[PDB]
């Protein structure tokens, strides 16, 4: 898994790097065929938005979620992954 964090007309700070890191560290643990990833965080007037395009083994899995903090924003597009990333773990 090689993640790449980009950021999007906001102060891209080490701890949002850290934290998305940090939970990507513990999605690897129960979906083991993630290989390139990609993150984005950006903002849109007052909404902090999270995206993220995950590269696993024949497939793809993409989401967004917004919220007015960023971390509750990748939180909530965690959930969104863990979600797609269960139903395409239950095809294979
Ligand atoms: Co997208
Ligand atoms: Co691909």
């Amino acid at each position: 898994m090689q993640i790449n964090i980009q950021g999007h007309h906001i102060d891209l700070t080490d701890s949002m790097q850290d934290y998305v890191h940090s939970k990507f560290d513990k999605l690897e643990r129960f979906f083991d065929h993630i290989n390139h990833v990609q993150v984005i965080l950006r903002v849109e007037k007052l909404r902090q938005i999270a995206e993220a395009t995950l590269h696993v083994n024949q497939a793809e899995i993409h989401a967004h979620a917004d919220d007015e903090n960023m971390y509750a924003a990748i939180d909530s597009l965690v959930d969104k992954l863990v979600r797609q990333l269960n139903k395409h773990k239950e095809k294979l």
